[PDB]
Order: structure tokens, then C-alpha cells, then sequence
């Protein structure tokens, strides 16, 4: 075992481990394993980055400390260097004879206990080079004798794969598991770390660098446990300080060198780090009341959830805000969800519910269950959000998609994630969730019987209710009602595509002047409450586009030229000759 | 023991994968009796899976003790647990062990339940 085994016990007299942090009851409850006379190998379970090997030097450090019972004080904790004894390949050889003289010096010295790192390499696999197979075959009737024992540690992904899947190792093992330390233990590990980092970097840290790294890191850097963020928040400082300043050299790392590497590790501007948007969030009201006209107390609503979500007053598991739009077809429900991403400078992820209709949505949303073809997509949702964590995210006419979706919706709703079917997870809590719907534009033609016309109109929402049911409704910040296009509306409709229509001119060399008259003229032409501004977009199309393509085509706009419209007394449209 | 875990490549890969197609005809002749061992859910999908087998073996079900029964394989083995933790438990205490686990340990079977 001498070339085979470390011993912790000297490494923590040595100096080789330093002194656990934190985690008292996980050394505890690794003992209380050990101790058992059945069932008595601890495995420490958890995630990388959070301290599971830390631990088991830990143990090893207490050990030789003192800091434990007589029962395990003095007993030897020796890691397996499992490269070592791979390392004898030509073959076994010299693989078998000293794995077996390891089992045998262990299985004397009942006082060994074995420390196996990345326990997966063996368990569930062994593969390696097939050693670890007949390796493990020989350790099981040692642990089942109390004749040596074993600490492993893995992941909760692959404790699954490998302790699970072995009837001998769930009747031999003790699942530990490991979270993640807290920002004050963290900022202690990193203190306790640190003249590794300074010495290496020829750097050196303020305190406040220190909390810093592990506050800013959790805020904006959701990839890792704190551990590991943290102090590569602090190495990527230490590394930008002494690479950045070549001419002039500042050896000291302030929390303002913290906030510069955690915008750029965690993939956020280097202003929101700290400083916020505010006048992107102020002018959303104009931005968005000067593209869609009409719906003043929809842009309201939506602008006014946004910024108290931005402003902190909310839940922080939670995504940026979720809302239902509906209301009649031509009113902009769409035009403003688009209009929104581009006024915060957010890329827009869309999908169309339409396309999702049958049960075989769910395989492509979030990934086929493992042994079906597209088991290897994260699914396009989560595949999208994880891409782009800040988005704008519309589900467009969400009730043509099979009901299976809401289950997705319900759970991103309460808690910010969705996970795939491999282990990754998309994070919401930087998105905005859209969803429309028609549901509310049922409607009729039908006017009262009488003399006198009256308003036979029906109460809207109840459309609404009849399709959503409470789970749905009950998690949404909002629904936003929107209305019909009044007239005065109408004007500024066919102001914006005339302007559309002049910038196809453009292109082309000509100039278009339509009049004051010839625009209330057409307002008049196309308004139609029923079918919002869709239909000034066909009146204009005739009125205007028709004449001017036979001329770009054959005849005197062919090179250019000039345009106007007049409105005749006989309300007819006076083009100009060119 | 555990014969659903031969069921794919003996021991381990690269070992008798035919382990199974060696036993089929002895079982067949009733040359070795052979004694299986499966669980509740694998029996229905290691047996059933090849006729060779699901019409050579009969199918015994075995259940778990009850209280008191959890209690005198805990009082069996009293006298080597309390020599294996130098302690002495009371009547009580193996009675609470069983009594108080079927309440708490909720998926595990009571018999190793109360031992544990
Ligand atoms: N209130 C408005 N002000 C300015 N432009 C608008 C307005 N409403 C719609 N538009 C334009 O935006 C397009 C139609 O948009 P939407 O009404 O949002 O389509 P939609 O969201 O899919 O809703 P429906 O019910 O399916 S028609 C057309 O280009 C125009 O009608
Ligand atoms: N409270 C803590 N104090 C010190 N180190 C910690 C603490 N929590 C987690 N760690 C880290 O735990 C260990 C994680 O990595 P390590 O155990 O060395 O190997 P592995 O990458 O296989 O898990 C590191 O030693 C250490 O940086």
C-alpha cells in the first residue's frame, strides 16, 4: 500500500490538509457509519465544488487532531490513489498481487480505513481496466466483516448510476449528503486558502474582496456551488490584476476588481453588475405608447409589473413576471410583446403554440425520455433559456397547445427552474413570460330588435375562465385585458404605414406625399371596430400600393421619382402624375 | 442468489453471458436443482422474459414479518448486537425499535428497519 495509498492522517501532520470549516455533523454522521456493524461505509454524496473530498480530509484532520471519539481518534484514514494502481496496466501482473497485498494489510490492521475519491471510477463501473472489477469483489466481504472500511464520494447523479444499480452496495453503504457551505464559511475557506492565490498572483486581497467574491458571485454567477464560485471569483481577480495593469502594477484586489471579473464570468454587462437601467425601465412607457397606439392602460400594466419586479419587490426563485394578454384580433397583443424585447434590448425567444397540438410535445419541449431519439436535446425550452438566461420568452396563442404544456408552465411558475431529462437546468428568473391568447375574441354581429339600437355586448374574461383553469390563473402577476382601436387611433394607424409605405419608396427613388385629406379619407375607408387595424393595412394596400407598382413596373416611377395624393371633392384619390 | 442480476452478461461483461443457456437444459433435465432468488418486480421481467426458465422455476412469495415477529428476529439477534455495542436494550426499546419505526420509516420494510 505504500505506493498505493496516501495517508491522511500524515498529510493533516504534515500540513498536507488544513483544518475542516465548518461541517461538524457531517463528520459526525461519517463516524456514526463507521461505527455500524452493518452498513457502515459512508459515501459523501453531493455536487462538484461544495467540499465532499475536503470533508473526508477533514476526517482525516480530526483523527489526528483529537477532535473525535476514542473509537475513531487514532484510527488511519488513507486515500486510494486509484491512478497508481491503474498505473500497473502491463499488467496484474503487479495490478492484482498489490491490490491484494493492500487488502491484506488492511484487512490486518482492522484500525485502516480507506478513503476513495471519485468512487465511480470503481463502483458501477471498474472498468477502467476491468481491475477495479474483481477489485471490488474483494472489498465487499472485507466491509461485510468489519474488516476494512470505506468512505467514497461521488455525485448525486452518479450515486444513482453506481450505488443503486448494486444490490451489495446498498446493503454496505451509507449515503451522506453534501451541500454547499454558507457565505460566511466560505469567506472563511477563501481566507484560509488565500496566500495560495496571493503567492501565486503576487497579488493581495482586501476583506472586503474576500466577501465580495462569494456575495457577487452568488448574485449573478448561477453555474456552481459557493465554494468553487467564489474562489474563482477570486483567482480570476488575482489573474485580471496582475495580467491588466502592466504598466502599473497595482498589487492590491478591491471589491471593485471582484465586481468587474463577476460580470464577466457570470455573462452580464459590466454596468448591471452594480449599476442598473434605470433609464431603460423609465422610458418603456413612451417607447412602447409611440409603436402601439390605443392600448395605454395595457402598456401601463405591464411596464409598471416589470419595474417593481426590478426593483426588487417580489420573490427571488421567481421569473421576471408572467402575463396573459388578450382581447379582440388586430389590437397589437402581439405587436407590443415583440415592441417590449426590443425596448429592453432583450433577444426574444418564441415559440408558437400552434405547433405543439399533440401529446408528442413534451419530447420536444423538454426532451425525449432517455432511450428515445432526441433524449440528447435539453428540450427546445430549456435549451433556449439556458442559451439566453435574460430573454423575453412568448408563448404565442397558448391555448392550441396540448394541455401537457401547463404542467411545464405550472412548475416554472412556482419555482424559476425547469430541468431537462439529463441533469441541466434552465434558470428563469431573468426571463419575461408572455403568454396570448384569443380566447377573448369570441364575438358577434348581431345588433338588438328596435327602433333604437343598443349595446348587446357580453361580459369579456369569461372566456378567459372557461378555458384556464385556477392552477393557471392563480400563478399568473397578471391578465391584460386589451380593447378594440378607436378612430382617433385609427389616424395614427395609417400614419405609421404610410411611413412604411415611404420607406419601400425609398428604395426605389421615389418620394411620397399623401395628404391631410386623402388620410382622413382613407381612416374613414378602413375602419372597422371588429377587426382592429388589420384592415387599414388592406386600404392602404389598395388605395396606395396598387397604382404605384404599375408604375415602378411599367412605367414613370420606373427611375424614380415623385408622388403626392390629393383628395378629390368626389372622394376620389388624385394621384400625381410622376 | 440474486439470479435477476445474471440476466445480462453472468458475473460481469466478459464473463458467461450464456450462463443462462448452460442452465436452461440442466434445468430441463433436472440435473442440478437450481433454488432462484428475484424480487417482486423482477421475477415478472427476468422469468416471464424466456419460456426455459418461467416453466422450470415455481414461484414462492415471501413477505415480511409482522411486529412481533420483527421483534423475536431482533431478540434472535439481541445477545450478537449487544455483544457487537457492548449495550444492553431493554424489552422496550426492541419493542419501540419495531413499533415506533413502522410509523416513521414509511418505504423500507419494518424487518431491517428496526434493526438499522
Ligand atoms: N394598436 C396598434 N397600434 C399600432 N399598430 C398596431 C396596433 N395593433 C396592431 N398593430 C399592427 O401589428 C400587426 C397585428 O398585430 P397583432 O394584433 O398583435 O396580431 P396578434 O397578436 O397575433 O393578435 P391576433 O388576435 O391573432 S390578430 C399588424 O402589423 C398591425 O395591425
Ligand atoms: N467549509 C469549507 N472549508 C474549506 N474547504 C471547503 C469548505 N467547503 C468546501 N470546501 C472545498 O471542499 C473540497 C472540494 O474539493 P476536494 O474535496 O478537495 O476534491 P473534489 O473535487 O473531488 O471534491 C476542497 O478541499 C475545498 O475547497
Amino acid at each position: 500500500m505504500e505506493n498505493f495509498t496516501t495517508n491522511l492522517n500524515q498529510l493533516a501532520r504534515v500540513g498536507g490538509i488544513d483544518p475542516l470549516i465548518g461541517r461538524e455533523k457531517e463528520l459526525e454522521r461519517a463516524i456514526q457509519v463507521l461505527c455500524r456493524r452493518r452498513k457502515n461505509n459512508p459515501l459523501l454524496v453531493g455536487e462538484s465544488g461544495v467540499g465532499k473530498t475536503a470533508i473526508a480530509e477533514g476526517l482525516a484532520w480530526r483523527i489526528v487532531q483529537g477532535d473525535v471519539p476514542e473509537v475513531m481518534a487514532d484510527c488511519t484514514i488513507y486515500s486510494l490513489d486509484i491512478g497508481s494502481l491503474l498505473a500497473g496496466t502491463k499488467y496484474r501482473g503487479d495490478f492484482e498481487k498489490r491490490f491484494k497485498a493492500l487488502l491484506k494489510q488492511l484487512e490486518q490492521d482492522t484500525n485502516s480505513i480507506l478513503f476513495i475519491d471519485e468512487i465511480h471510477t470503481i463502483i458501477g463501473a471498474g472498468a477502467a481496466s476491468g481491475g477495479q472489477v474483481d477489485a471490488a469483489n474483494l472489498i465487499k466481504p472485507l466491509l461485510s466483516s468489519g474488516k476494512i472500511r470505506v468512505i467514497g464520494s461521488t455525485t448525486y447523479q452518479e450515486f444513482s448510476n453506481i450505488f443503486e444499480k448494486d444490490r451489495a452496495l446498498a446493503r454496505r453503504f451509507q449515503k451522506i449528503d453534501i451541500t454547499e457551505p454558507s457565505i460566511e464559511e466560505t469567506v472563511q475557506i477563501i481566507n484560509g486558502l488565500k496566500p495560495k492565490y496571493e503567492a501565486h498572483h503576487d497579488v493581495r486581497y482586501t476583506a472586503k474582496a474576500v466577501r465580495a467574491a462569494v456575495e457577487l458571485a452568488v448574485k449573478y454567477i448561477n453555474d456552481r456551488h459557493l465554494p468553487d464560485k467564489a474562489i474563482d471569483v477570486i483567482d480570476e481577480a488575482g489573474a485580471r490584476a496582475r495580467l491588466m495593469p502592466v504598466s502599473k502594477r497595482k498589487k492590491t484586489v478591491n471589491v471593485a476588481d471582484i465586481e468587474s471579473v463577476v460580470a464577466r464570468i457570470a455573462r452580464i454587462p459590466e454596468k448591471s453588475v452594480s449599476q442598473s437601467d434605470r433609464d431603460t425601465l423609465k422610458n418603456l412607457g413612451d417607447r412602447l405608447k409611440m409603436l402601439v397606439f390605443g392600448q395605454d392602460k395595457a402598456i401601463e400594466a405591464l411596464t409598471e409589473a416589470i419595474k417593481m419586479a426590478r426593483a426588487g419587490l417580489g420573490h427571488e426563485h421567481k421569473p421576471v413576471g408572467s402575463f396573459l394578454f388578450a382581447g379582440p384580433t388586430g389590437v397589437g397583443k402581439t405587436e407590443v410583446t415583440v415592441q417590449l424585447s426590443k425596448a429592453l434590448g432583450i433577444e426574444l425567444l418564441r415559440f408558437d403554440m400552434s405547433e405543439y397540438m399533440e401529446r408528442h410535445t413534451v419530447s420536444r419541449l423538454i426532451g425525449a425520455p432517455p432511450g428515445y431519439v432526441g433524449f440528447d436535446q435539453g428540450g427546445l425550452l430549456t435549451d433556449a433559456v439556458i442559451k439566453h438566461p435574460h430573454a423575453v420568452l412568448l408563448l404565442d396563442e397558448i391555448e392550441k397547445a396540448h394541455p401537457d404544456v401547463f404542467n411545464i408552465l405550472l412548475q416554472v411558475m412556482d419555482n424559476g427552474t425547469l430541468t431537462d431529462n439529463n441533469g441541466r437546468k434552465a434558470d428563469f428568473r431573468n426571463v419575461v413570460l408572455v403568454m396570448t391568447t384569443n380566447a377573448g375574441v369570441r364575438e358577434t354581429e348581431r345588433k338588438s330588435i328596435g327602433l333604437i339600437h343598443q349595446d348587446n355586448s357580453t361580459d369579456a374574461m369569461e372566456e378567459i375562465k372557461k378555458i384556464f383553469t385556477p392552477e393557471f390563473r392563480n400563478r399568473l402577476d397578471n391578465i391584460i385585458w386589451f380593447d378594440h382601436l378607436s378612430t382617433d387611433v385609427i389616424h395614427q394607424v395609417v400614419d405609421k404605414f404610410i411611413v412604411e409605405l415611404q420607406v419601400q419608396l425609398d428604395q426605389k427613388g421615389v418620394s411620397l406625399e399623401v395628404s391631410q385629406e386623402a388620410r382622413n379619407w382613407l381612416a374613414e375607408k378602413g375602419y372597422d371596430r371588429a377587426m382592429g387595424a388589420r384592415p387599414m393595412a388592406r386600404v392602404i394596400q389598395d388605395n396606395l400600393k396598387k397604382p404605384l407598382a404599375n408604375e415602378l413596373l411599367f412605367g414613370s416611377l420606373v427611375d424614380g421619382g415623385q408622388v403626392t395624393v390629393a383628395l378629390d371633392k368626389e372622394k376620389n384619390e388624385l394621384t400625381y402624375g410622376f
